């Protein structure tokens, strides 16, 4: 939720809920 790159995972330009991390 915070963004950060989604801590370099490409994947999360597609959501998938960040894998369960509220970090995204
Ligand atoms: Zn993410």
């Amino acid at each position: 939720k915070l963004x950060x790159a989604h801590x370099x995972q490409e994947a999360x330009k597609l959501x998938x809920a960040h894998x369960x991390q509220e970090a995204x």
